[PDB]
């Protein structure tokens, strides 16, 4: 009848991998802790303490879950970032009088990224101002537009649809000799891609007044 041991620990801390933005009630882990008492004494309860809007537990089998609060790898509040990549766990058995293990047990999960956010400018859309008689291969401009992504998803490259953009530096060049008695004004569609396998793309207007 006496609650002869606590609960212990076991494979803690516990290292996990889990794609964002991941359904939710989907399966991360299991935890798991060792009470060799029979009866209520070695009957466990887990528990997430502090509570993690981002992870719901069994209380019986151990077993995390992800909840209707998706994970954002590009979540920028520095608050949730570590909610969603460490879950702080409890456990206690059901014992008389009742014994919690003497520390709690941190699950580090590693948010990997998904190509789901697509380029934003920085400088577009924009009106650039130009003087006429200006002769080929004179830079009117420098398109800027950043991806949150990770690594090749959140590398940023440029294209259009007079003009030439060089799709590296996002360098915005001229090819003839302009004139307002010919065009005065351009309405150029600059097109920013970055190098996930699916593509993701983001239009703006460059306006250039000669
Ligand atoms: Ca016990
Ligand atoms: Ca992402
Ligand atoms: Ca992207
Ligand atoms: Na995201």
């Amino acid at each position: 009848d006496i609650n002869d041991n606590h609960p212990t620990w076991k494979d803690a801390p516990y290292y996990i991998n889990l794609v964002e933005m991941t359904p939710p009630d989907s399966d991360v882990t299991t935890v798991v802790a060792v009470d060799p008492d029979l009866g209520e004494n070695g009957t466990l309860v887990y528990s997430i303490h502090p509570p993690n809007k981002f992870y719901s537990l069994n209380s019986t089998t151990g077993k995390i879950r992800t909840t209707h609060v998706m994970l954002d790898r590009e979540n920028p509040d520095p608050v949730e970032a570590e909610l969603m990549r460490k879950i702080i766990v409890s456990v206690t058995d059901c014992g008389r009088p009742p014994l919690k293990a003497t520390s709690s047990a941190t699950v580090f999960v590693n948010l990997l990224d998904l190509n789901d956010n697509d380029p934003t400018f920085r400088n577009l859309p924009f009106v650039a101002e130009i003087l006429e008689g200006t002769p080929a291969g004179v830079s009117v401009y420098q398109v800027v537009a950043i991806d949150l992504d990770e690594g090749l998803n959140g590398l940023v490259s440029y294209r259009m649809q007079d003009f030439v953009i060089n799709s590296t530096s996002g360098v915005v060049t001229t090819t003839a000799e302009l004139d307002r008695e010919r065009i005065a004004e351009y309405q150029l569609r600059v097109v920013a891609s970055d190098a996930g396998t699916p593509t993701k793309s983001s239009t703006s207007t460059l306006t250039v007044r000669v």
